[PDB]
């Protein structure tokens, strides 16, 4: 079926939970043996969210190459993404090592450091220009260059220096700051505006390594971001945009990382975002 009318048909019939459970039943199951080794317990935020072995990002280190991060490669859309958990106190250096090694231009953050009164990820970037951060375990230095605070999101320019080679690179930090503590946003308008700002920066384009996207677990809000982006790109590329099937795209993405889209409300919100976004691309 088309999307917008499949949408109204699920709303009128109140069957979002049944649709979402079908997706969960059909999703791929692949091994995640490296994630579950005992030496990696303090590298995982949640015991039930792990990268598959076949798609995990490897750190260029001979001691321990593990990080909770997955490469999502979308062949028809010609887009790639790295989805990862919010960094932990003992993985902030690994996080920036990955950004460096994979040649990423942008980092997309969809959570606040504290939500619901608890810490959802480490304070992994510097908050003042004159107070830089040094990660001694991976030999990297990170400096805040500028910050632009808007009503729904903040954009930061950062400098990452590889202290071994003295090479430097500019990284863009796109921080969506207004996702509610419970539920999903009422309108997709500010999320779409944010997606378009990431696109306009070059961070999603083939001349750079894959964008790094995270929330707390790296599957829920993060899944919504890449699902919406890929669906809108396919609608631009194809002769028949109504042929784009969001449930099929989500199942393809779940071949590369488990659990993408965590609730039926997040599924409905993804439909809403793609529907409204398709009108702005042209309406
Ligand atoms: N990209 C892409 C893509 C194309 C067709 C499909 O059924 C699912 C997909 F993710």
């Amino acid at each position: 079926m088309e999307m917008e009318k499949e949408f109204e048909q699920i709303d009128k019939s109140g069957s979002w939970a049944a649709i979402y459970q079908d997706i969960r039943h059909e999703a791929s199951d692949f091994p995640s043996r490296v994630a579950k080794l005992p030496k990696n317990k303090n590298r995982n935020r949640y015991r039930d969210v792990s990268p598959f072995d076949h798609s995990r990002i490897k750190l260029h280190q001979e001691d321990n190459d593990y990080i909770n991060a997955s490469l999502i490669k979308m062949e028809e859309a010609q887009r790639s993404y790295i989805l990862t958990q919010g960094p932990l106190p003992n993985t902030v250096g690994h996080f920036w090592e990955m950004v460096w090694e994979q040649k990423s231009r942008g980092v997309v953050m969809l959570n606040r450091v504290m939500e619901k009164g608890s810490l959802k990820c480490a304070q992994y970037w510097p908050q003042k220009e004159e107070k830089e951060m040094i990660f001694e375990d991976t030999n990297l230095k990170l400096t805040l260059i500028s910050e632009d605070i808007k009503s729904y999101y903040t954009v930061r320019q950062l400098e990452l220096e590889n202290l071994t080679t003295q090479e430097t690179r500019e990284i863009l930090h796109f921080h969506y700051t207004t996702w509610p503590d419970f539920g999903v946003p009422e309108s997709p308008a500010s999320f779409l505006n944010f997606l378009f700002k990431v696109r306009e920066s070059g961070s999603l384009s083939p001349e750079h390594g894959p964008v790094v996207v995270h929330c707390s677990a790296g599957i829920g809000r993060s899944g919504t971001f890449c699902l919406a982006d890929t669906c809108l790109l396919l609608m631009d590329k194809r002769k028949d945009p109504s042929s784009v099937d969001i449930k099929k795209v989500l199942l393809e993405m779940r071949k590369f990382r488990m659990g993408l889209i965590q609730t039926a409300d997040q599924l409905r919100f993804s439909y809403l975002a793609v529907i409204e976004g398709a009108k702005f691309i042209m309406g």
